[PDB]
């Protein structure tokens, strides 16, 4: 919704995020899938300079990907890593919402 909670819900400061902890934590409440990034901010706030009005974009650059998909027990996790690019929902030059994948 705003930039303080796309960095709570999709940045993180180690690629090898503990999913069966963090998912299961009211934030996340055991949903199926969710994608962190492993970047500082500046590089993913950069991808929305200029844009004002909410736009989804497409990253120009590469980032390190940290999934978390659930398996089939149900609130327990695999991580999966990969580096791919992504889209966000700009607003206000700031990410706003996380998109999808590649």
């Amino acid at each position: 919704q705003d930039w303080l909670t796309f960095q709570k819900k999709h940045i993180t400061n180690t690629r090898d995020v503990d999913c069966d902890n963090i998912m299961s934590t009211n934030l996340f409440h055991c949903k199926d899938k969710n994608t962190f990034i492993y970047s500082r901010p500046e590089p993913v706030k950069a991808i929305c300079k200029g844009i004002i009005a909410s736009k989804n974009v497409l990253t120009t650059s590469e980032f390190y990907l940290s999934d978390c998909n659930v398996t089939s027990r149900p609130c327990k996790y695999k991580l999966k890593k990969s580096t791919n690019k992504f889209s966000v929902t700009c607003e206000n030059q700031a990410p706003v919402h996380f998109v999808g994948v590649g």
